[PDB]
């Protein structure tokens, strides 16, 4: 289980953070990613973090606006989103995977790279700027 | 307590129904209403139903597209929304009230008319239309 939290609606320009907590403790080779899907589009990679190093990698569309951070004590990660815009409206999914030897963590960007999935969290960004 | 369910995301042109169940058994005087709010706009009335008669009354913006139904057995009501579009994106709230003597049920259209509120349910309508 990957338990998710933080769904809501915000204005354009706002910030919002989602959280994902695993039922079992992450290991040094655990990778946590985030994906998103709005109806009519494909589920799309957002970003990921390597548990051991806290190294992260992002989709082009969110680089410089979103940050993923580790919360060791809570066995969790947080997806912190800023400069939100209506095109960030989506159901957001946490996932996790065990990094294969000889792979860079940043190769974990595709749906089948991840065997464990959360139930999804709605984030809606309205027009209407703060 | 008013318990809400049914939230999610849909396509433009889709239908979706939200439910609201009251912990206290409804009486003849019970009224159940729905409101919605998007950030940047005020909380607005959507529609309501009288438990005594099942008569309903709607905001102009949704009349003909949304329908509220009694669920006698569930002690609840359902808001079935059709022909959804992005303008219907909002957090939707169930609320209930006791009809005051002298008032038509359809007077129950304003926020302070309802002392009991649910926690709210998110509904998002994508600008993608369904493919049928």
């Amino acid at each position: 289980k990957l338990q998710q939290s933080g769904g809501g609606m915000v204005q354009t320009g706002d910030s919002l953070r989602l959280s994902c907590v695993g039922s079992r403790r992450a290991l040094s080779s655990t990778i946590v990613g985030w994906f998103r899907q709005i109806p009519g589009k494909e589920r799309e990679f957002v970003g990921g973090i390597a548990w051991s190093s806290s190294d992260t990698w992002y989709a082009d569309s969110v680089k410089g606006r979103f940050t993923i951070s580790k919360d060791d004590a809570a066995n969790g990660v947080h997806l912190q989103m800023s400069s939100l815009k209506p095109e960030d409206t989506a159901v957001y999914y946490c996932a996790s995977a065990l990094r294969r030897p000889g792979s860079d963590a940043s190769d974990y960007t595709r749906i089948p790279d991840y065997p464990y999935w959360g139930q999804g969290t709605q984030v809606t960004v309205s027009s209407h700027h703060h």
